[PDB]
């Protein structure tokens, strides 16, 4: 019994996390193989983030002018690229500890996992989500640019984020590690606002099967609603449209609990139009969107890495 | 800015966990330098559980009883031993993944990092605190058992807790490294039940001060408290009594955002007559009280 927000166990990223410094600027890079990982930005000054010209502020670097840091050993850079808002540099040792990796992108409402890293060490490890704003609700200070979001699956780790900047509202964005942000932004000094934000559906959803499974069950109801009276509703109160797609995906956790999808619909539509009224769900007051489908049954059934 | 739940980084506990396997119970173990840390309790066939002697039932075994798996590889028990709730495998190999180590026990309140494992392998890592009626509300399976909280100061881990049952509220108990329960529960399967659980005054307090270095000022006022009209009023809302202690420990809070304790002592009272009328602290409309005020000026500062 119990639910938390749990994160993957973070200890083959760890063995990837090395600082990197160029000039007065030193952030976290991802040493996979010979190769660290790191935000472009790195190069930046006080005037390049401006109106950064990053081809223009690449050209007039060398090797020797990045240095990386692997614990109290000095990498010796042999070569540098620019992949989008991203920089390679190319290490003449291969990390030793270089997992099995991939790089994939992920959509707004998939979570990950967070190592936070300052000066090219680890300090903690948290669970969040992608927003459908394309933000995170990070926890992040000066110093933790280069921090990596990642997914376990078996023992691959599927690096899916790099973090690259903090929005005026406290919100945090960043790239996928082919260097793509993940929303309209740009790395540079400017005014860059977060869309309105929307609470992810399908997550609700699977957080209240998590709910039932734990025995929390005040909130169920006799009532089922279609998807058109449901995605009515739902756009009333900032919720993103729920697909058949999310119905299927939420199709094994129906099965379990024998609550139909659109029957936890017409208890989300009740909890969203009359609130809790003093109760919990999940020692929580508020309705959590940062669990998946995905993650309920991994949690709910203890998968191993 | 943000203030997020966080864990320590695992990868220093990942590489000691194995698996224990005694008859048919298989638990996990800790493998630190050459001795596995186990619940006693791997030893007992569920006929034992209601009342066990353990002593008699470890007289009865033999190293070769214990198998210990950590990765592929099996290791070979050469010793046994027993320390009050946790058994001691003196094993033929040192981890040579042993970081630097420390076994502490803590106090109700404190926070620590759960390593969650089954079957010697991990599968989540989490953020706990000991509650006042010694109990952890955790995320645990069966085979669980054997998993370990942590907490992680500079490169030093410091082992706190061991995980050995669930209660039938589906809270769960456990112990320290030493085997010592926290509380007053037994590694037996008899009628046991928590106690009536409080909440941590202290930590709720220092993730208000969170709130207001991070900008939220909306549930301030003008009002201040005596330590003794505060507590009257806690109480009555199951709120752990704050001692002279707690008011110290709070100082380096209160001096960063120029608000003296037992003026956030004021607010908090002033949220429990009134709740949050819609409004959130930190993207919580509940009061949080698993931060203590070390944990809010390490995440907030370094
Ligand atoms: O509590 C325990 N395990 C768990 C630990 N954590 C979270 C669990 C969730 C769900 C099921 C078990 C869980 C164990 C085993 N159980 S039991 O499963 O009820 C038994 C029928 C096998 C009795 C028991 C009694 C005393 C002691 Cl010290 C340990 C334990
Ligand atoms: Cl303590």
């Amino acid at each position: 019994s119990g639910f938390r927000k749990m994160a993957f166990p973070s200890g083959k990223v760890e063995g990837c996390m090395v600082q990197v410094t160029c000039g007065t600027t030193t952030l976290n890079g991802l040493w996979l193989d010979d190769v660290v990982y790191c935000p472009r930005h790195v190069i930046c000054t006080s005037e390049d983030m401006l109106n950064p010209n990053y081809e223009d502020l690449l050209i007039r670097k060398s090797n020797h002018n990045f240095l990386v840091q692997a614990g109290n050993v000095q990498l010796r850079v042999i070569g540098h690229s620019m992949q989008n808002c991203v920089l390679k540099l190319k290490v003449d040792t291969a990390n030793p500890k270089t997992p099995k990796y991939k790089f994939v992108r992920i959509q707004p409402g998939q979570t990950f996992s967070v190592l936070a890293c300052y000066n090219g060490s680890p300090s903690g490890v948290y669970q969040c989500a992608m927003r459908p704003n394309f933000t995170i609700k990070g926890s992040f200070l000066n110093g933790s640019c280069g921090s990596v979001g990642f997914n376990i699956d078996y023992d691959c780790v599927s690096f899916c984020y790099m973090h690259h900047m903090e929005l005026p509202t406290g919100v945090h964005a960043g790239t996928d590690l082919e260097g793509n942000f993940y929303g309209p932004f740009v790395d540079r000094q400017t005014a860059q606002a977060a869309g309105t934000d929307t609470t992810i559906t399908v997550n609700v959803l699977a957080w209240l099967y998590a709910a039932v499974i734990n025995g929390d069950r005040w909130f169920l109801n006799r009532f089922t609603t279609t998807l058109n009276d449901f995605n009515l509703v739902a756009m009333k109160y900032n919720y993103e449209p729920l697909t058949q797609d999310h119905v299927d995906i939420l199709g094994p956790l129906s099965a379990q609990t024998g609550i139909a999808v659109l029957d936890m619909c017409a208890s989300l539509k009740e909890l969203l139009q009359n609130g809790m009224n003093g109760r919990t769900i999940l020692g929580s007051a508020l309705l959590e969107d940062e669990f998946t489908p995905f993650d309920v049954v991994r949690q709910c059934s203890g998968v191993t890495f």
